[PDB]
């Protein structure tokens, strides 16, 4: 249960807000965190060659909508731990409309 999302404005949050650490498509290369092609689906820790911390690997869930939604708005507190430095997108909306643009952009 997300809030339905503009890819449009996700994709300007996502620039600025995740583009600096995270690709999204197909052969994007890591940089501080891992490539997100194929991410809606995927079990945390699974981008080919990057090295993911035991927090993220043994946090067990499937990324998805719900689970995004979850994390984005704070990630350390959805993973202790974690080496991802981003305090959290606190909007609902802000959140929805990344998530739609991920959906879109990591196919
Ligand atoms: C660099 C300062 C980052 C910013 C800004 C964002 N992310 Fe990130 N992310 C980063 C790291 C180093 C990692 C790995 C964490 C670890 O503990 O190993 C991550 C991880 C994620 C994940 C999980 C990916 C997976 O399990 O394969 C997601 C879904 C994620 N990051 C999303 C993401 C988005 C959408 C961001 C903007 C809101 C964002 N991150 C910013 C580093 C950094």
């Amino acid at each position: 249960g997300v809030p339905a999302g503009d890819v449009e404005k996700g994709k300007k949050i996502f620039v600025q807000r995740c583009a600096q650490c995270h690709t999204v498509e197909a052969g994007g290369k890591h940089k501080v965190g891992p490539n997100l092609h194929g991410l809606f689906g995927r079990k945390t820790g699974q981008a080919a060659g990057f090295a993911y911390t035991d927090a993220n690997k043994a946090k067990g869930i499937t990324w998805n909508e719900d689970t995004l939604f979850e994390y984005l708005e704070n990630p350390k507190k959805y993973i202790p731990g974690t080496k991802m430095i981003f305090a959290g997108l606190k909007k609902p909306n802000e959140r929805g409309d990344l998530i739609a643009y991920l959906k879109s952009a990591t196919k």
